């Protein structure tokens, strides 16, 4: 139907400017350590630790397969690298910090990619 394509157009659309969101909250992981999924033969106990793991390659996977729906399930994805991260590193160790730096500066993005999806529609 046209109605079909029209929505399709709309999700290819929105593809297109969750791409720039992400490459946009990449650049601010400047030591790639979000970058990849954490690797279950070097930390062969993390799914002991946490459920749902995830990371920018696989957020990209998702994307590229147009798998985002709205923004709120792609913030759902960013939120559980941060929240991950979080938990499963200490305070005082560089992964945590680079997760709340991510957090800190992905807010900024976050916040006017929210109002892009609904000025646009």
């Amino acid at each position: 139907s046209m109605e079909q394509v029209a929505m399709e157009l709309r999700l290819t659309e929105l593809t297109r400017l969750l791409r720039s969101v992400l490459d946009q909250l990449q650049d601010k992981d400047p030591a790639r350590i979000f970058a990849q999924p954490v690797s279950l033969k070097e930390v062969p106990d993390y799914l002991d630790h946490i459920k749902h793991p995830m990371d920018f390659a696989t957020m990209r996977k998702r994307l590229e397969a147009q798998g985002y729906k709205n923004l709120h399930e792609f913030e759902e994805d960013f939120d559980l690298i941060i929240d991950n991260c979080m938990k499963y590193n200490a305070r005082d160790t560089v992964f945590y910090r680079a997760a709340v730096r991510l957090r800190d500066q992905g807010g900024v993005v976050l916040r006017q990619a929210r109002r892009e999806v609904d000025s646009i529609g």
